[PDB]
């Protein structure tokens, strides 16, 4: 079992790829407000200061790839 849902992991894998929250919402077919709230929720779960430190935490945990 993971610390993220499949959806949360897919959102952060697209931030690694320099997608805007607007691009991400289109690709995953959800609202941009929901993309933002997922990101906020993960930031709080990981205890980190923002999106950059969320990405680096999830790379350190083996949840994301650099590519």
């Amino acid at each position: 079992r993971s610390l993220l849902t499949g959806r949360e992991r897919e959102i952060f894998q697209l931030l690694v790829r320099d997608y805007s929250t607007k691009d991400i919402s289109i690709q995953l077919k959800i609202s941009e407000k929901t993309v933002r709230n997922h990101i906020s929720n993960t930031i709080q779960k990981l205890g980190v200061s923002g999106r950059s430190q969320a990405i680096l935490e999830l790379l350190r945990l083996g949840e994301l790839s650099l590519d």
